[PDB]
């Protein structure tokens, strides 16, 4: 019975750019890896967005994985990076 927050998980791949010298999107140094910025038309264009919470990185549990560890996964990824995030929105109390 795999069920929970409305937010659905979306597995998207990423890659480093030759001009932006980065994987398009960025990540906060804090423990709770949360998309801080998402290039507009780069590698993580659309695939990700500033506000989501990383759930998996290169086939690894985010819970037992912190920014520090992720920083090593972002570089390790040579061919591509299998990053997964959730898509949840404040629905309910939202008033206008």
């Amino acid at each position: 019975g795999s069920s929970g927050s409305s937010g659905v998980r979306h597995t998207v791949k990423i890659d480093k750019d030759t001009l932006l010298q980065d994987y398009g999107f960025h990540i906060s140094e804090s423990l709770p890896l949360t998309v801080v910025a998402v290039t507009a038309g780069g590698s993580a264009h659309g695939k990700l967005f500033p506000g989501d919470q990383i759930l998996q990185m290169n086939n690894e549990p985010a819970e037992d994985l912190s920014w520090e560890r992720a920083v090593d996964i972002l570089r390790e990824a040579e061919d591509s990076l299998s990053i997964t995030v959730v898509r949840c929105t404040s629905s309910g109390p939202s008033s206008g």
